[PDB]
């Protein structure tokens, strides 16, 4: 076939019953998630290849950055909570791969503070239970996968994009044999 489980994708072993639709784990210590975001345009290329409405949903993980990455996940946490991660995604990568001026929780808030996110408001998701929970819904995704690695995307629970089965000859090629793929599998 043209498309095929081990190519543009594998199948999993151990099907997600109720996760989300599209589901990206990344980190912003990632290398590639950084390219996904900044370089590539994953994201927003994969939406508008899918039919209007439907839920992309991205979490963060644990596993990469030691003490830090999780704080990120916490972050991540308050950045959906509040609705900003269109206005942290960017400076929280250049942060921590381009400049690397992060390097504590201090240094995380301060991004949100030059977002424009208040102080106020962003102490008290950082330490709100719903941000525990969104925690928690993070971590609990990931689990359900054993994601040992990132950038990773997830169709219906059951479908694992392989990028590495994909052309990187072309940035532009690869990202729309991304999305293709991404569309594909959602048909299914
Ligand atoms: O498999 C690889 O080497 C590449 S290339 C890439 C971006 C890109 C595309 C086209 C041209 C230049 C760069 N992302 C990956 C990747 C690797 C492991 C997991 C997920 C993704």
């Amino acid at each position: 076939a043209q498309y095929e489980d081990g190519k543009q994708y594998t199948t999993l072993e151990k099907p997600v019953a109720g996760a989300p639709q599209v589901l990206e784990f990344f980190s912003f210590f990632c290398p590639h998630c950084y390219q996904f975001e900044e370089v590539l345009h994953i994201s927003d290329n994969v939406k508008k290849k899918l039919p209007e409405g439907v839920k992309m949903t991205k979490y963060h993980v644990n596993f990469m950055g030691g003490d830090l990455g999780k704080d990120l996940t916490q972050a991540w946490a308050v950045a959906m909570a509040l609705g900003v991660e269109d206005k942290v995604t960017v400076p929280l990568f250049e942060g921590v791969q381009k400049t690397q001026t992060i390097r504590s929780a201090s240094d995380i808030r301060d991004v949100f503070i030059n977002a424009g996110i208040k102080g106020e408001e962003y102490d008290a998701a950082w330490n709100s239970f719903v941000v525990k929970s969104l925690v928690a819904q993070q971590e609990k995704a990931a689990a359900d996968v054993q994601l040992r690695g990132v950038p990773a995307m997830f169709v219906n629970g059951k479908y694992q994009l392989n990028p590495q089965g994909m052309d990187t000859s072309n940035m532009d090629v690869f990202v729309q044999q991304y999305a293709d793929t991404v569309k594909y599998l959602s048909e299914k």
